[PDB]
C-alpha cells in the first residue's frame, strides 16, 4: 500500500494531538496566572510540566512528523529534531520529580515548608531543571551519535546531498544511548524515585491519622479510666498520661480558637492534678469531667480539622501519582520497544504501525495533564469553567 496513505493518518493523528496539547495546557498556563488560590511552589512546576506539553504540540510533533519522511539532512540539523523531544520529556521528569519531593517536603515538615520552599526558589530549580534538560536531551549532538557512519546506501537512494543523510530517528541516534542513558539512567531511575518519594508521602500520611487517632483515644480512655478510679494515685495516673498526650499534640481565626481550646485542656488537667497530689479523689474526678466540656467544643474540632487537612494531602499526592504514572504509560512502550530493538538483534523490528501507535501514545501523554486537573482538583475546574464561560463563550 502506498506509504503516504498510512503516512496521512499518522500526520493527521499528530497534528489532531497538538491542537488538543496546545489548547489544553495553554488553558493551565492561563488559570495558573489568573487564580491567586493556584499560585503555589506545587503548581509552578506545573506550569513547567504545561510549558514542556505546549512545546510538544508546537515543535515536537512537528518535529516528529517531519523525521516520519526521510527528507535529505544534515545529519547534525536532523539530529536536533530527533532530540528536542528528549529534551521536553527530561524537563516533564524533573517537575515530575520535583512535584512528589514538594509534596513530601508540604506532609514531613508542614512547619518548616513555608520557608524552606518559597516561590523564588522554585523558579531557580526549574531554570537549573530547563537547562540540564537540554543538556540531557542534546547529548547526542555533544558527539554520541551516528552522523560518522552513515547509511549513504540510503542516502544515495534518495537524492541526498554532500554531507546529508536520509534522516531518520534509528539511523542517527544510537540506540545505546536511547536504552543505557536515556531510559535507564535518565527515564526509569528518576521514574523509581518519584515512587518510592510517593510510597514516603503515604506512609507518612497513615501514620499521623493514626497517632492523632492515637491521642484521641488516649485521652477518652484515661477520661473513663479516671470515671471509674477510686483513689488519689490511680486519678494522678491517668492525668500524667493526658497531660502528656495534649501538650504533644499542642506541637488566623481558627489557630486562635485552636491554642485557646489547649489553653483550657492543658489547664483543666493540672486543676485536677493538684487536688489528686492533694489527696482529693472526688474533687479529682469532678475537675476531670470538665474537660468533656473542652472536648465536645474545641479538641474534636481540631481532630476532625486535622484529620480532613491530611486527607487533602493524600488526594493532591494522589492526584500528582496519576500524573507521573500516566508519563510511565506513554512513554514506556516506546521505551520497551527501544529495548527489543537494541537487546535482541535476532528479533524482528517492529513493524512501522507499532512504531506510529507507540509515537503517538508518547504524544497523547501532553493531553492528559490538563483533564487530571479538571477532574481531581476543585480549584482548577472552577477556573477552566471561569475562562470557558468568560472568554471562549
Ligand atoms: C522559536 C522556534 C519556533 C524556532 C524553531 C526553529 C526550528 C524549526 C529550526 C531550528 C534548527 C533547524 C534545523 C537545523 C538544520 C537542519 C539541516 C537541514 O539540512 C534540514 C533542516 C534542519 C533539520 C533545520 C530544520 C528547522 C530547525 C529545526
Ligand atoms: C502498559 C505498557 C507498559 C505495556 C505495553 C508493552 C508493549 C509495548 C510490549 C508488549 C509486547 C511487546 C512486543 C512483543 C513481541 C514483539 C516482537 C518482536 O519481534 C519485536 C518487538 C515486539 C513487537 C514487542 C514490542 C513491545 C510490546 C508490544
Ligand atoms: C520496572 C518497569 C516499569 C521498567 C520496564 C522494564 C523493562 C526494562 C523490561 C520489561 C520487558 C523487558 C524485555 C523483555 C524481553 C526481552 C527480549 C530479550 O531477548 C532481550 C531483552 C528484552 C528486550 C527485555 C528488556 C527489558 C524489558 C523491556
Ligand atoms: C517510526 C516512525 C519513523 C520515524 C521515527 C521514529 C522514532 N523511532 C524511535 N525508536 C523513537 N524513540 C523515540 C523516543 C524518544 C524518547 C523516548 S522514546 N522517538 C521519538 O518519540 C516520538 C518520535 O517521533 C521521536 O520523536 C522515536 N522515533
Ligand atoms: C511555552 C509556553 C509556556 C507558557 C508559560 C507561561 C506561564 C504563565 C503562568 O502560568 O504563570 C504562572 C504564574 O505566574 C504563577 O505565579
Ligand atoms: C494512544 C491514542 C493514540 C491516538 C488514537 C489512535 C492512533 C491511531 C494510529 C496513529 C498512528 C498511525 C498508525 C497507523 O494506522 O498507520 C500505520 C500504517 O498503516 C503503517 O503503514
Ligand atoms: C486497524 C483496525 C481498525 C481500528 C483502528 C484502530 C486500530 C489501529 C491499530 C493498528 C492498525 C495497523 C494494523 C496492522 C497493519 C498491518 C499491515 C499488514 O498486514 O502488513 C502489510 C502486508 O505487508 C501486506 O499484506
Ligand atoms: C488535518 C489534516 C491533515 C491531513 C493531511 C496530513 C497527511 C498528509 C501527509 C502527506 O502529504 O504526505
Ligand atoms: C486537553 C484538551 C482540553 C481542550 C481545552 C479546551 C478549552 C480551550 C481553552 C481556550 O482556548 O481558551
Ligand atoms: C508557544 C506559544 C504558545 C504559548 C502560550 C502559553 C501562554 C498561556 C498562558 C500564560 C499566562
Ligand atoms: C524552552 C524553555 C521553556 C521554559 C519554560 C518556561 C515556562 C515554564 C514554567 C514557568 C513557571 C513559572 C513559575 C513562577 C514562579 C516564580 C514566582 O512567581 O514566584
Ligand atoms: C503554531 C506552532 C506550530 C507550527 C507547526 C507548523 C505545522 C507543520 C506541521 C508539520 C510539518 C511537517 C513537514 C514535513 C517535512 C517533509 C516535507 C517534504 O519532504 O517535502
Ligand atoms: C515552528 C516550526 C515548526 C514547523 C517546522 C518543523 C520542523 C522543520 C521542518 C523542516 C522540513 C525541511 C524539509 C525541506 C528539505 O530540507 O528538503
Ligand atoms: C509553520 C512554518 C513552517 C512549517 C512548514 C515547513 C515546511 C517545509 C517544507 C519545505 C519543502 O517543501 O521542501
Ligand atoms: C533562542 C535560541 C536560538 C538558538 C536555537 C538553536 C538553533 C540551532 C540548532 C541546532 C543547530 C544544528 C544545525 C547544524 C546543521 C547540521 C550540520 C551538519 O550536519 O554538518
Ligand atoms: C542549554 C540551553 C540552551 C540550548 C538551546 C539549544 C541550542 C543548540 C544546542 C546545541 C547545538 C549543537 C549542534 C550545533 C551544530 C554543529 C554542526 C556540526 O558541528 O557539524
Ligand atoms: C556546553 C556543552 C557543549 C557545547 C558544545 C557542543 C557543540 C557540539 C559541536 C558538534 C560537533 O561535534 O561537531
Ligand atoms: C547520566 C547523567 C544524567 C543526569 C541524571 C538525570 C536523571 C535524574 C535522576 C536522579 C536525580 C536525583 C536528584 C533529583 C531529586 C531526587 C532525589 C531523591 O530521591 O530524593
Ligand atoms: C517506572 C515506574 C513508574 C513509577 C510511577 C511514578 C509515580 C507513581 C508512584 C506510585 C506510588
Ligand atoms: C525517596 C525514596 C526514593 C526511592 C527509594 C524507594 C523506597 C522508598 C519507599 C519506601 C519507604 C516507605 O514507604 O516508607
Ligand atoms: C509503571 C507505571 C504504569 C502505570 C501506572 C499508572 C498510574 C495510574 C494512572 C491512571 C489513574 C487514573
Ligand atoms: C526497573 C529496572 C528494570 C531492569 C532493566 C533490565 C536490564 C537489562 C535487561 C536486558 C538484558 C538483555 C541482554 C541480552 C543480550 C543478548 O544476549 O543478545
Amino acid at each position: 500500500a502506498p506509504p503516504i496513505m498510512g503516512s496521512s493518518v499518522y500526520i493527521t493523528v499528530e497534528l489532531a494531538i497538538a491542537v488538543l496539547a496546545i489548547l489544553g495546557n495553554v488553558l493551565v498556563c492561563w488559570a495558573v496566572w489568573l487564580n491567586s488560590n493556584l499560585q503555589n511552589v506545587t503548581n509552578y512546576f506545573v506550569v513547567s510540566l504545561a510549558a514542556a506539553d505546549i512545546l510538544v504540540g508546537v515543535l515536537a510533533i512537528p518535529f516528529a512528523i517531519t523525521i516520519s519522511t526521510g527528507f535529505c539532512a544534515a545529519c547534525h540539523g536532523c539530529l536536533f529534531i530527533a532530540c528536542f523531544v528528549l529534551v521536553l520529556a527530561q524537563s516533564s521528569i524533573f517537575s515530575l520529580l520535583a512535584i512528589a519531593i514538594d509534596r513530601y517536603i508540604a506532609i514531613a515538615i508542614p512547619l518548616r515548608y513555608n520557608g524552606l520552599v518559597t516561590g523564588t526558589r522554585a523558579a531557580g530549580i526549574i531554570a537549573i531543571c530547563w537547562v540540564l534538560s537540554f543538556a540531557i536531551g542534546l547529548t547526542p549532538m555533544l558527539g554520541w551519535n551516528n552522523c560518522g557512519q552513515p547509511k549513504e546506501g540510503k542516502a544515495h537512494s534518495q537524492g541526498c546531498g554532500e554531507g546529508q543523510v536520509a534522516c531518520l530517528f534509528e539511523d542517527v541516534v544510537p540506540m545505546n544511548y536511547m536504552v543505557y542513558f536515556n531510559f535507564f539512567a535518565c527515564v526509569l531511575v528518576p521514574l523509581l524515585l518519584m515512587l518510592g518519594v510517593y510510597l514516603r508521602i503515604f506512609a507518612a500520611a497513615r501514620r499521623q491519622l493514626a497517632d492523632l487517632e492515637d491521642n484521641w483515644e488516649t485521652l477518652n480512655d484515661n477520661l473513663k479510666v479516671i470515671e471509674k478510679a477510686d483513689n488519689a494515685a490511680q486519678v494522678k495516673d491517668a492525668l500524667t498520661k493526658m497531660r502528656a498526650a495534649a501538650l504533644d499534640a499542642q506541637k488566623s481565626p481558627e489557630m486562635k480558637d485552636f491554642r485557646h481550646g489547649f489553653d483550657i485542656l492543658v489547664g483543666q488537667i493540672d486543676d485536677a492534678l493538684k487536688l489528686a497530689n492533694e489527696g482529693k479523689v472526688k474533687e479529682a474526678q469532678a475537675a476531670a469531667e470538665q474537660l468533656k466540656t473542652t472536648r465536645n467544643a474545641y479538641i474534636q474540632k481540631y481532630l476532625e480539622r486535622a484529620r480532613s487537612t491530611l486527607q487533602k494531602e493524600v488526594h493532591a499526592a494522589k492526584s500528582a501519582a496519576i500524573i507521573a504514572g500516566l508519563f510511565a504509560l506513554c512513554w514506556l512502550p516506546l521505551h520497551i520497544i527501544n529495548c527489543f530493538t537494541f537487546f535482541c538483534p535476532d528479533c524482528s523490528h517492529a513493524p512501522l504501525w507499532l512504531m506510529y501507535l507507540a509515537i503517538v501514545l508518547s504524544h497523547t501523554n501532553s493531553v492528559v495533564n490538563p483533564f487530571i486537573y479538571a477532574y481531581r482538583i476543585r480549584e482548577f475546574r472552577q477556573t477552566f469553567r471561569k475562562i470557558i464561560r468568560s472568554h471562549v463563550l
